[PDB]
């Protein structure tokens, strides 16, 4: 396989200011912050993630993956910070996760935005497929909003470079072959993409709500799937159901999903039916403009 010439960038802690906690949870807390490269006269809005030798081992594996990807629909790592427990410095996505955003603004989200997000997530995933990377945890919570017009895929803690494995994982986004056999493919990412689209089309509902994860395996086996969303035409709902087929070779490819959702994005009202669809920081630079 080709040699990975990606540059790991080490960043000085004295160059960052942690401003507020963006989130806390199972992982180490994520901070909003400012990165001021010395002598460069730029202020770069960043998100800093920190969770012990087991912690540093897991965070440098994610830094390995994120340092090796360069696409507009994939979250970008700026560098790492050599703290006793290593810090991941990434680009700040000001609007949070697409899951939260779609819930907070459901009364103002139209069909043009929903289908454009579907195109953009598929472009991210098609890029990860070109790089032989299996994300394994695609979900609306792992798609971040830079602007409502631009979204990027952001969580690589489970990603693997093509997969058999052992460990904890989110069952309600997983392809049935993964639940039963711990197998993962780009095609099983397609299954989670369908669930992610369903999360968007229902303005942020939880799949298989109030059903134990232990039950999900046999619900899927008997032939059951997630319901058609109210806003959804059979055209859109059929694409989801195709991602949830049993034969993984039968599900669509990410390059085909780009085409399909792109076509539906030219006549959005024909494919999604939503009521009232028609209706000192001077030196700040976004990470996407600060190159080297
Ligand atoms: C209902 N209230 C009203 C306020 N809303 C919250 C909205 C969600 N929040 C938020 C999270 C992230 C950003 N930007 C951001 N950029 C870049 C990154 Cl890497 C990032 N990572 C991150 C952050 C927190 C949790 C998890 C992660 P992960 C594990 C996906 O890496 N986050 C901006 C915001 Cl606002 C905080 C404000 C919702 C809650």
């Amino acid at each position: 396989e080709a040699p990975n010439q990606a540059l790991l960038r080490i960043l000085k802690e004295t160059e960052f200011k942690k401003i507020k906690v963006l989130g806390s949870g199972a992982f180490g807390t994520v901070y909003k912050g400012l990165w001021i490269p010395e002598g460069e006269k730029v202020k770069i809005p960043v998100a800093i993630k920190e969770l012990s030798p087991k912690a540093n081992k897991e965070i440098l594996d994610e830094a390995y993956v994120m340092a090796s990807v360069d696409n507009p629909h994939v979250c970008r790592l700026l560098g790492i910070c050599l703290t006793s427990t290593v810090q991941l410095i990434m680009q700040l996505m000001p609007f949070g996760s697409l899951l939260d955003y779609v819930r907070e603004h459901k009364d103002n989200i139209g069909s043009q935005y929903l289908l454009n997000w579907c195109v953009q997530i598929a472009k991210g995933m098609n890029y990860l497929e070109d790089r032989r990377l299996v994300h394994r945890d695609l979900a609306a919570r792992n798609v971040l909003v830079k602007t409502p017009q631009h979204v990027k895929i952001t969580d690589f803690g489970l990603a693997k470079l093509l997969h058999a494995e052992g460990g904890k994982v989110p069952i309600k986004w997983m392809a049935l072959e993964s639940i039963l056999h711990r197998i993962y493919t780009h095609q099983s990412d397609v299954w989670s993409y369908g669930v992610t689209v369903w999360e968007l089309m229902t303005f942020g509902s939880k799949p298989y709500d109030g059903i134990p994860a232990s039950e999900i395996s046999s619900i899927l086996e008997k032939g059951e799937r997630l319901p058609q969303p109210p806003i959804c035409t059979i055209d859109v709902y059929m694409i989801m159901v195709k991602c949830w087929m049993i034969d993984a070779d039968s599900r669509p490819k990410f390059r085909e999903l780009i085409i399909e959702f792109s076509k539906m994005a030219r006549d959005p009202q024909r494919y999604l039916v939503i009521q009232g669809d028609e209706r000192d920081m001077d030196d700040v630079v976004d990470a996407d403009e600060y190159l080297i």
